[PDB]
């Protein structure tokens, strides 16, 4: 996968996707 879309799939998967915007990307 691409960089920010690596970081985004990081956000979706350390479990940082708590439903929270400024925390956010695609989740």
């Amino acid at each position: 996968g691409l960089x920010r879309k690596x970081l985004c799939a990081x956000a979706k998967k350390k479990x940082k996707c708590k439903x929270a915007x400024k925390l956010x990307c695609k989740c």
